[PDB]
């Protein structure tokens, strides 16, 4: 499409089975049974997955001011919220949306979203509890980014974070 792209360093996407996709980050929609998670059978020991949103519009990749957030997570046996959030803005070069925009870190390794020095830590409130439920409203000071993203650990006791929804807003005003 030609708005903004979700995109996720690992989803579970891959398996003819599963029915959790990345695109579910940023429909409007907030339908548990259309989620983004990276949950595997078997999960890697990092507990690291990171999930956000390329801004575009018409089909060309913009930069935003942002200051706000909402985040809907899931949860159910192998999901939840995430034990640790961090929000980050793309300090990065230059790039296009990725091939594998939904698993970037192990289909298109060479992406500059996969380098870690590209990403800087955005200080925020949440007005919530980070868990599974109702939406939670986030403020940060106001940013220019044209990726906004959200690097999560998982629970130590699942096997991924599950959400519903991502959405960064523009200043209040
Ligand atoms: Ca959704």
């Amino acid at each position: 499409e030609n708005s903004n792209q979700a995109f996720a360093s690992a989803t579970n996407d891959i398996d003819k089975n599963s029915h959790d996709r990345v695109d579910y980050l940023n429909d409007g929609d907030h339908s548990e049974n259309r989620r983004w998670t990276n949950w595997s059978p078997t999960p890697s020991s990092n507990p690291e997955v990171s999930a956000g949103v390329i801004f575009r519009e018409n089909g060309k990749i913009v930069e935003r001011t942002v200051a706000q957030a909402k985040l809907h997570f899931f949860a159910d046996s192998g999901t939840d919220a995430p034990s640790k959030l961090v929000l980050e803005r793309y300090v990065g070069p230059g790039f296009e949306v990725p091939t594998y925009y939904s698993n970037y870190q192990a289909y298109e390794s060479g992406h500059p979203f996969n380098n870690p020095e590209n990403w800087e830590a955005v200080p925020y409130r949440a007005d919530k509890d980070i868990a599974a439920g109702d939406e939670i409203n986030v403020t940060f000071k106001a940013v220019k980014a044209k990726a906004m993203r959200w690097r999560m650990e998982r629970k130590a006791d699942k096997s991924g974070v599950a959400m519903i929804e991502m959405t960064f807003l523009a200043p209040s005003e």
